[PDB]
């Protein structure tokens, strides 16, 4: 597709969309991810010993909305420049994931989890161009974390 001028736009009008609701938008991504596989629920320090899903959980909010952010800074970096840059950010993360006992396996399964909470988010306006806009910059961001985890492991 590239990141035409007319991708990006469809991106960043998107993501202003996700902040606007973190609390909702980030409940329901933790909802679409324990959908796809329950297991993954042992993982996070904020869900154990609970039996559902804590929907005012500060330490969830925080974590989720830096999650979206993340994606959305990488389409915009895609148009203008070409590509996704790796910084210290980035590579603190992979560290933080193998700590918890997180795999690449996982990763389709937060990506379903993004495009269908982002199609959930925009809905009619959907388009096949901007689908293939927020496809494009999951994979080209997955690609680089995976990268820095299995550097941290
Ligand atoms: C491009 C995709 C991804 C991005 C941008 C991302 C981002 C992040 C960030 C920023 C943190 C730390 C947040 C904090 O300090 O508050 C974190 C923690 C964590 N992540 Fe991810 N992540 C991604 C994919 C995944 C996947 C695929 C899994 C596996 C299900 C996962 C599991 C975890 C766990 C267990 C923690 C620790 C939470 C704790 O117990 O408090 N992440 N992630």
């Amino acid at each position: 597709g590239a990141l035409t001028e007319s991708q990006a736009a469809l991106v960043k009008s998107s993501w202003e969309e996700f902040n606007a609701n973190i609390p909702k938008h980030t409940h329901r991504f933790f909802i679409l991810v324990l959908e796809i596989a329950p297991a993954a629920k042992d993982l996070f320090s904020f869900l154990k010993g609970t039996s559902e899903v804590p929907q005012n959980n500060p330490e969830l909010q925080a974590h989720a909305g830096k999650v979206f952010k993340l994606v959305y800074e990488a389409a915009i970096q895609l148009e203008v420049t070409g590509v996704v840059v790796t910084d210290a950010t980035l590579k603190n993360l992979g560290s933080v994931h193998v700590s918890k006992g997180v795999a690449d396996a996982h990763f389709p399964v937060v990506k379903e989890a993004i495009l269908k909470t982002i199609k959930e988010v925009v809905g009619a306006k959907w388009s096949e161009e901007l689908n293939s806009a927020w496809t494009i910059a999951y994979d080209e961001l997955a690609i680089v974390i995976k990268k820095e985890m299995d550097d941290a492991a």
